[PDB]
């Protein structure tokens, strides 16, 4: 009956101006070699992350759905919406500490979801400033940001099996940056891949508090709706695995994506049709070293399709050891 659209994404050049006029736009986030505070800029929430060490690696991901019929800020929190869709915005400053920052944080979250009426998340994202870098209380910030997340689960009487698809990846300054997005309603169905374990029970070796996110998810209408994919690493179990060997830890992260969405996977979770590497778009690849960019860049040229918009960016990893991952998602 009503016209609805899920949302979708598009890589733009910054700086590049709007040719076509689109009142589809949400929200935008720059990639890029600095970071800026949260803003509405014509109702779009807008930020920039400190997600890559050149420029001319810089671009913007923007988010799309339908006419926004409101835009606002509450809680440091930007935020755009049509009826059926919500994407957020906001961020906490570089500090010597984060999971109390971080539980707050996500409170304001998921109370803003809440209180909008988009209770279901469908897609988070955290750019963790120093992530493998030792807080002021002698603690990896990946661990602490870990806790802060945990907390606010808690906090708000959250199931861990309601996180949807996530990625948690460094950033070279600016604190913490969290982008969501969230539906009215309707169908959103996390996934699991069959050969990793669940976030929310890896073991205290990751701990005090585990991650929590699933491995993809899917929103919307059969016709219509997205799969999600999470930033994809080359682990196995919980393990990581090809240690020190980045182009085999890229071989794995593109086998878990492929897992994760193949048919029998995304059957088994009640979503009735499969897919391969070569239907999805719209990538970004995190490379942990300068030196290994163009090495991943061709593995992921073998098996991604040429047509694909992907995205490299160097920035570090949630866990030391891992030397790149792989997001994207189907439309
Ligand atoms: O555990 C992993 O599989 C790799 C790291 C990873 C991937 C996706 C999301 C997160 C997060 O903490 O939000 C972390």
């Amino acid at each position: 009956s009503i016209s609805v659209t899920a949302p979708y994404c598009r890589f733009e050049k910054t700086g590049s101006p709007d040719l076509e006029g689109d009142e589809t736009v949400l929200g935008l986030i720059e990639h890029g070699t600095g970071h800026t505070d949260v803003s509405l800029v014509d109702g779009a929430p807008r930020t920039a992350v400190h997600t890559t060490t050149r420029d001319d690696e810089a671009f913007t991901e923007v988010w799309h759905a339908q006419r926004p019929v409101e835009s606002g800020m509450d809680n440091g929190i930007a935020w755009a919406r049509t009826d059926a869709y919500l994407f957020g915005v906001v961020r906490t400053g570089e500090s010597g500490r984060y999971a109390d920052a971080t539980a707050a944080l996500y409170t304001n979250v998921f109370q803003l979801t809440r209180s909008l009426g988009y209770p279901l998340l469908a897609r988070t994202w955290n750019y963790v400033s120093g992530i493998n870098t030792t807080n002021a209380d002698g603690l990896e910030v990946y661990r602490d940001f870990c806790v802060g997340r945990a907390q606010a689960l808690d906090e708000g009487g959250i199931d861990p099996a309601t996180m949807p698809a996530a990625t948690g990846i460094g950033a070279h300054g600016g604190g913490i940056t969290c982008v969501f997005l969230a539906a009215r309603g309707g169908v959103r169905i996390n996934i699991e891949n069959p050969a990793v374990l669940t976030a929310h029970h890896y073991p205290t070796t990751y701990g005090p508090r585990p991650p929590v996110f699933a491995r993809a998810t899917w929103l919307g209408p059969p016709e219509g709706g997205r799969l999600f994919i999470s930033a994809t690493a080359g682990i196995l179990g919980h393990r990581t695995v090809h240690h020190g060997d980045v182009t085999g830890q890229c071989e794995v992260a593109l086998d878990n994506m492929a897992r994760v969405i193949g048919a029998e996977n995304l059957r088994r979770h009640g979503v009735q049709r499969g897919h391969v590497l070569a239907d999805v778009d719209h990538l970004k690849v995190y490379v942990r070293r300068r030196e290994d960019l163009d090495t991943v860049r061709r593995v992921c040229a073998a098996r991604l399709s040429s047509t694909a918009a992907v995205a490299l960016l160097h920035t570090d990893i949630a866990r030391e050891d891992l030397l790149v991952e792989i997001e994207g998602m189907v439309a």
